[PDB]
DNA sequence: CCGGCCG
DNA sequence: CGGCCGG
């Protein structure tokens, strides 16, 4: 079975003009963040996209950073990095790439880290750091002031 | 293909 | 939304 160092190593977002799409190295670092500062585990939409939407939109390069989370809240499952509870109940939409907005809404699944992934960056802070680094290191190489201290990773970054 | 893009 | 583009 695969590390998640491996794992998270193994998303490879499509390359464009502009860059990489910055939409799951962007949600893995807050969930990483989100370990190392103890939160729930698994945390609703609502709360998910409020808290990411904006970084998404600072550090991302995304002009709509709610229509921005909703892609890797659904697509890091695919990439075994991901849970998004009840995800049976939602609608999706374009021959079932992903759930539509309307019912991520509306039902307000809950979603975040595997357990044993999430227990790990708990229980191993180096390993934490490591997996954290490697997507800076590959997306935000000229890093950003603000990043670590937005993305909750100052202390852990140390 | 499948995850972001864009009529 | 949902079909489209293209890495």
């Amino acid at each position: 079975p695969k590390t998640f160092h491996r794992r998270v190593g193994d998303v490879r977002p499509a390359r464009r003009a502009m860059g990489p799409a910055l939409h799951r190295p962007v949600l893995l670092l807050w969930a990483i963040g989100q370990a190392v500062a103890r939160a729930p585990r698994l945390q609703p939409w609502s709360t998910t996209r409020d808290a990411v939407a904006p970084l998404m939109e600072k550090y991302g390069q995304v002009e709509d950073g709610v229509d921005g989370v909703r892609y890797p809240f659904w697509a890091l499952v695919r990439d075994d990095l991901w849970c998004v509870e009840q995800a049976e109940e939602l609608t999706l939409t374009s021959r079932g790439r992903r759930p539509t907005l309307e019912s991520l809404n509306a039902v307000d699944p809950s979603a975040g880290l595997r357990e044993d992934d999430y227990n790990l960056l708990r229980s191993q802070p180096e390993a934490a750091a490591s997996a954290a680094a490697g997507l800076i290191a590959r997306y935000f190489h000229l890093l950003p002031a603000g990043l670590l201290e937005d993305f909750g990773l100052h202390e852990l970054l140390a």
